[PDB]
């Protein structure tokens, strides 16, 4: 039921997902376009991620662009899902094809709370330079995220 599972997750339909999880399904089964339910999950539904991770969903999977779900969470400012990902051993220092950590993405987009949690409560490598030589703080400054910059240098 890989397709149905992925579909329910993508739609943020917890009810449908949970009923579908009553079957003997492989939560890591790819859908119509090679993506797992966790990968296409509609962010802002941390319980959907939890239920999937609980059943053994692999959080570190990457798409063609080398993007993992935690990358999307951090980039769009969805803290709860990002934390859920971490409580289930997701690699916080996973890099996309450009060498960016979730920290770079959260910093670049100005998501202060996410950056705060990553810098103070995770193993995020704050000094990690991407392939172009930029650290998360560098990108924050480049994009004018002055509050993120202050926060990062404050404690780091």
């Amino acid at each position: 039921w890989g397709n149905e599972l992925a579909s329910a997750a993508a739609r943020g339909d917890l009810e449908q997902l949970t009923s579908l999880l009553q079957n003997n399904v492989n939560v890591n089964a790819q859908n119509g376009f090679g993506r797992t339910a966790l990968q296409v999950m509609k962010l802002g539904n941390p319980e959907i991620a939890r239920r999937l991770l609980l059943r053994g969903a692999n959080p570190d999977l990457k798409d063609r662009t080398g993007n993992a779900v935690i990358h999307d969470a951090a980039r769009a400012g969805f803290l709860d899902t990002l934390q859920t990902l971490l409580e289930f051993q997701a690699d916080v220092n996973i890099e996309d094809n450009e060498g960016n950590l979730p920290l770079h993405l959260a910093a670049k987009e100005g998501h202060l709370r996410v950056v705060e949690f990553l810098v103070k409560h995770t193993a995020s490598n704050v000094g990690h330079r991407n392939h172009k030589g930029d650290t998360a703080c560098d990108l924050a400054r480049l994009y004018g995220r002055n509050e993120v910059v202050s926060l990062m240098q404050a404690n780091g």
